[PDB]
């Protein structure tokens, strides 16, 4: 898919990474109901390694992208 | 998408529900890499309400449908 080579660059902020990813996911042919899960999955597997680890520790109640973004920024 | 009306019936096992969901998701035109995220999101949204609660407390390291299925079976056991 068109968001698939998107990964957080070594000097890229999590915000800027997130924006690129959300734009590419939303601009794709995915059904809308698939966007947020695809987005969160990409946060988990495509982020900088310390962010991937940060994300691993996050309550699984957090199921919107906004909440994961807020969770990462608060640390 | 074609999996969007699939919900766990009041006398349907979680395994049987999961199996219909997985089949609908696999035969769709979702990118393969979107299947696991979508299936798990459907488990969260469309399962029987006690299964949903069970899943609410599952570790977020359990990211394959298969692991969630095992976790639900292990927790009812």
């Amino acid at each position: 898919g068109p968001w698939a080579d998107i990964m957080q660059g070594p000097s890229e902020s999590f915000v800027d990474f997130a924006n690129r990813l959300i734009k590419a996911v939303e601009g794709s042919d995915l059904p809308p109901s698939a966007r947020a899960p695809v987005i969160i999955d990409c946060f988990r597997q495509k982020s900088q390694p310390d962010i991937q680890q940060l994300i691993r520790t996050a309550p699984s109640t957090l199921t919107t992208p906004g909440e994961i973004i807020k969770y990462v920024l608060d640390r």
